[PDB]
């Protein structure tokens, strides 16, 4: 219940548009991203009680086939998702199958779609180490060579290196937040909720 909060909630990059339903899909069609994501998010709504957001969808290509089961639901989603999707939103299913269809999606949603991990990219990085000189990273301490790992990792992308190399200092950065002592409890699991 309350597919907005639920969207924004479990798909990051949604917290960033206005909460209704409507402007959710305004938002991420702008945003450009993978067509599967923005149409699941019209069936998610839609079957929650919004009712016209069809018009908001560009019409996809092909044959416009009616969608009753999760059966063909879960089929049109391997090379036709979008149709498939769309003609969810268009001709809605009722009842229990229309509950099945929901957790499906929602489940997809939050576990396939690649849509629900946090901003990665270099964003990221610089993100983080924002976050250690406003920490008195002058205390005797080894918190001051997290903010010098992540530097060098930001200053290793401009500079050139291949991903492995970048793709071994995140591992090792990852490593050394873990290592901090127990006294970091809050701080620890907010940097590995950043970094996964």
């Amino acid at each position: 219940m309350n597919e907005s909060q639920w969207i924004q909630k479990h798909l990051p990059c949604m917290r960033e548009a206005n909460p209704k339903p409507r402007e959710l899909i305004r938002h991420a069609l702008k945003k450009k991203k993978r067509p599967e994501v923005v149409y699941a998010m019209g069936v998610l709504l839609t079957l929650g009680g919004e009712s016209g957001l069809t018009v908001e969808f560009p019409v996809p290509e092909g044959k416009t086939v009616k969608v009753k089961t999760l059966n063909q639901l879960v089929n049109g989603m391997i090379s036709r998702a979008t149709m498939t999707l769309y003609c969810v939103m268009k001709d809605p299913p009722s009842g229990s199958m229309a509950t099945l269809m929901r957790d499906h999606i929602r489940n997809w949603l939050k576990e396939e779609s690649g849509c629900q991990d946090a901003d990665g990219g270099e964003e990221k990085w610089a993100m983080v180490y924002g976050m250690i000189s406003p920490d008195m990273a002058e205390e005797k301490t080894m918190l001051k060579e997290l903010k010098t790992m992540l530097h060098s990792r930001m200053q290793m992308y401009a500079l050139g290196a291949s991903s492995k190399a970048l793709e071994n200092l995140e591992k090792a950065i990852v490593a050394a937040v873990h290592r901090l002592p127990a006294s970091c409890s809050t701080e620890k699991m907010v940097l590995l909720g950043y970094l996964k």
